[PDB]
């Protein structure tokens, strides 16, 4: 029993964190094999990069200085070739996630990991993270079996306190650019398929007060979702919730009618899994994994 | 900017997790140097749990009855002893991944990270607090016994909790790493119930100071309170009494924001009376009590927005 916001064990990622310094800027880098990946804002980026030589980049792994032997740019990420391959390099892939998908963030300062937390890529492509100055280059990841899938690298904080970054190939999530300009996050929406997954997790843990005898259609529900700034629920979302529906005996559109009533009436002083708000940062897979005990 | 429930990086603890098997029971162990620490209930059957005599059950065991697995390698058990509710298994290999560590016993209200494990394999990490009733609201399934709670301050891992059991309400009970339980609990299948739980007042205050640091002041008011008047009201909402020690501990956060502890106590009194009126504080519609004053200072910026 119990339901917590749970991150993947960060050990395989901790062994890759390094400190990168260029001039007065100090941020974090990801050391995989003989390459260190970091935000290019550490340095017209091509014009600024041509003026830098290998010895201008200071890379520190723990108490050891790594020797930079090459440098190249891929989109908004700088790739620093080093002389030493990271002996702690785990099995890994670079993956681009979609809004609604969750991941763990290992927040770092000066190449030293300070905390790990779980979060979701919002529909507006921002992340509601917890980052201070020096956190740039901190990474987001998932673990599947023994393989680390790197999906995010932190680049910047927006005026509202939300965060923006790129995949590990340097492509931003969202209509953001790596520069100090008037940039604002778009209006955000609630991740509907994730709220439904979290309602199934509540039923599994013995919280059934919000269940009712009613069912609905995808059409009727999507009109309600549009009214309360909820993302549209697709037939793919319904299919993905199939296993949880089979386990609890509550059809996905039966649970949609429960969510419709919660949106139109509130919780009436009650909570669901110790929360007075509808939680949308657990995917259907997260709910199944946490309510099964999958290890890494 | 931002405020999240944050756990310590679990790497230093992952390198210590092993699987311990005794007969049909399989649970987790903590391998530090040449000793593996695990719940002593690993020697019990389900039947034994009603009234187990652990000394009688242990004297019948030999070293080779305990199977210890670290990754894909079998560790050889060369000794065994019991210390309170923990079994200490001497092994023939010191853990090369042993971090710098201490065993610390925490008090209610203190927070820590939990590395949840099954079969000596870590599956997840989360942050939680030792409740005033000495239970933890964790997330554990069968096989999680032996999972540990810890804090990492600088490069030293302070182990403070080892998971032993789940209570009828779904809450969890366990021991420090010397085998002493937190709370009036026993590692026995008997009628045990958690005492009535209360809100950790000093932690809710710390979290209200974190909200002010991140730019939110809607809940502040022009009032103050005496410490005794605050406690007479707070105890009516099942809040723990605030002591002079708690007021002293909140001193740095009071100095940083310019809001006296007893003025923050007045905002809390008003919040309890009125509710939030559709508003949130740090993205939450409830008053959060699982961040200590120390956690807030660690996670927040030294410059108030
Ligand atoms: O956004 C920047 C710098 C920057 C500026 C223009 C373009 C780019 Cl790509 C990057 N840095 C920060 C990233 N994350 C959290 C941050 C918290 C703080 C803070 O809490 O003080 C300050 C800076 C923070
Ligand atoms: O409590 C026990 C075994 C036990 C029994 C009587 C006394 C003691 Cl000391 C220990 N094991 C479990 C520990 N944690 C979470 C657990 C969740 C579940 C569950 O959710 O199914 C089951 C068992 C769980
Ligand atoms: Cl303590």
């Amino acid at each position: 029993s119990g339901f917590r916001k749970m991150a993947f064990p960060s050990g395989k990622v901790e062994g890759c964190m390094v400190q990168v310094t260029c001039g007065t800027t100090t941020l974090n880098g990801l050391w995989l094999d003989d390459v260190v990946y970091c935000p290019r804002h550490v340095i017209n980026y091509e014009d600024l990069l041509i003026r830098k030589s290998n010895h201008n980049f200071l890379v520190q792994a723990g108490n050891v200085q790594l020797r930079v032997i090459g440098h190249s740019m891929q989109n908004c990420v700088l790739k620093l070739k080093v002389d030493t391959a990271n002996p702690k390099t785990p099995k890994y892939k670079f993956v681009r996630i979609q809004p609604g998908q969750t991941f763990s963030v290992l927040a770092c300062y000066n190449g030293s990991p300070s905390g790990v937390y779980q979060c979701a890529m919002r529909p507006n492509f921002t992340i509601k993270g917890s980052f201070l100055n020096g956190s740039c280059g901190s990474v987001g990841f998932n673990i599947d079996y023994d393989c680390v899938s790197f999906c995010y690298m932190h680049h910047m904080e927006l005026p509202t306190g939300v965060h923006a970054g790129t995949d590990l190939e340097g492509n931003f999530y969202g209509p953001f650019v790596d520069r100090q300009t008037a940039q604002a996050a778009g209006t955000d929406t609630t991740i509907t398929v994730n709220v439904l997954a979290w309602l199934y997790a509540a039923v599994i843990n013995g919280d059934r007060w919000f269940l009712n005898r009613f069912t609905t259609t995808l059409n009727d529900f999507n009109l309600v979702a549009m009214k309360y700034n909820y993302e549209p629920l697709t037939q793919d979302h319904v299919d993905i919730l199939g296993p949880l529906s089979a386990q609890t005996g509550i059809a996905v559109l039966d649970m949609c009618a429960s969510l419709k009533e919660l949106l139109q009436n509130g919780m009436n002083g009650r909570t669901i899994l110790g929360s007075a708000l509808l939680e949308d940062e657990f995917t259907p897979f997260d709910v199944v994994r946490q309510c099964s005990g999958v290890t890494f």
